[PDB]
């Protein structure tokens, strides 16, 4: 029953996803709001602790006590230059507890501090409860994914987050390996198969090159930009609309925190529409000083606004190929991961760079990692019996 069942969890920097392999198919499980991915956010309020969508939805009202980006801290020392650099950009407090970072918040009127693995365990507990509500019984066996560049300390702290969350961690697997499993790229028989995984998420960009030799995975190269993702494209749309509002009304809105956040969420929505329509409409009632902001933008203008950022995704692709010592024609498969890879210009740039090659994109890119993790979790729990 429950003992023979296992889930696959993609514990992402900005979003998390849970899947289950049963009756010959993967089911990506929707949360209680009907969403197939859940924000990796934890909010501490005057009455309760919120996780996911509810935590993300009140971030503007409670920024000091809404934790996100815990994956940037997990398994790291406080003194680590990555931690010191990131801390300057977060609205929540990060404290030092014996060279270990803790996030410090106000919860039910009291000061509380949490280890990054405790924050990640709350996200994991939510994913576990989403699976349990779908299945009708508690599932405790799980495969949890991590970036291919995570070291032993980051992998151990992720497994610790799983234990705190009440999960039996069957295995910690690499995100690009889970994505290659999702597409069945490890079941092509004999001979070395070179796979490039292009992973463009909400806040990070990762390029991974794997060799699959008779079912055995080997990471040949990892490249990317830890501070490039979908939110930089939302911000480019924000700056455009702030300049358009100034041209139409002779009013600078950039200082009104509420106006900027409402414009930001509308821009994120319009950006998603631009992946399947050649135009998107913004409809903001009373954006600033009672002025409605009803406008539109073409996919062509959006592509111009992010042009330099889209083109920058090809430098880590070239870098990964040189580190792996492979030419473009030596790569057998190209896999898309992350919601941002739905952007047609991004697909066109990658396809042209690989001389007109087909891309593996039939599995929802923001779900491919949980999909593969779910497949692996089913194989592993069957072998355990
Ligand atoms: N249809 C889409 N077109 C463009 N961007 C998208 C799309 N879907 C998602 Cl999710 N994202 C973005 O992916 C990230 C999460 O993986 C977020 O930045 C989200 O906006």
């Amino acid at each position: 029953m429950a003992k023979a069942a296992a889930i696959g969890i993609d514990l992402g920097t900005t979003y998390s996803c849970v899947g289950v392999f049963q009756h010959g198919k993967v089911e990506i499980i929707a949360n209680d709001q009907g969403n197939r991915t859940t924000p990796s956010y934890v909010a501490f309020t005057d009455t309760e602790r919120l996780i996911g969508d509810a935590a993300k939805n009140q971030v503007a009202l409670n920024p000091q006590n809404t934790v996100f980006d815990a994956k940037r801290l997990i398994g790291r020392k406080f003194g680590d230059p990555v931690v010191q650099s990131d801390m300057k950009h977060w609205p929540f407090q990060v404290i030092n507890d014996g060279d270990k970072p803790k996030v410090q918040v106000s919860y039910k009127g009291e000061t509380k501090a949490f280890y990054p693995e405790e924050i990640s365990s709350m996200v994991l507990t939510k994913m576990k409860e989403i699976a349990e509500a779908y299945l009708g019984y508690p599932v405790t066996n799980a495969v949890i994914t991590v970036p291919a560049y995570f070291n032993d300390s980051q992998r151990q702290a992720t497994k610790d987050a799983g234990v705190i969350a009440g999960l039996n961690v069957l295995r910690i697997i690499n995100e690009p390996t889970a994505a290659a499993i999702a597409y069945g790229l490890d079941r092509t028989g004999k001979g070395e198969r070179n796979v490039l995984i292009f992973d463009l998420g909400g806040g990070t960009f990762d390029v991974s090159i794997l060799t699959i030799d008779d079912g055995i995975f080997e990471v040949k190269a990892t490249a990317g930009d830890t501070h490039l993702g979908g939110e930089d494209f939302d911000n480019r749309l924000v700056n455009h609309f702030v300049e358009e509002f100034k041209r139409k009304h002779k009013k600078d809105i950039s200082q009104n925190k509420r106006a900027v956040r409402r414009l930001r969420t509308a821009c994120e929505r319009a950006k998603r529409t631009l992946s399947s329509s050649t135009q998107a409409s913004l409809e903001i009632d009373s954006l600033f000083e009672g002025i409605d902001f009803y406008t539109s933008i073409t996919r062509a203008r959006f592509e111009e606004l992010c042009s330099d950022l889209f083109r920058s995704t090809l430098e880590p692709v070239e870098k990964a190929l040189r580190d792996a010592k492979l030419d473009k024609a030596q790569i057998h498969d190209l896999v898309l991961v992350g919601g941002s890879t739905r952007i047609p210009k991004v697909q066109k740039l990658l396809q042209d760079f690989f001389n007109g090659r087909d891309l593996n994109k039939s599995i929802n890119p923001d779900e491919a990692v949980a999909y593969g993790a779910a497949v692996q979790a089913a194989i592993l729990i069957k072998s355990t019996r």
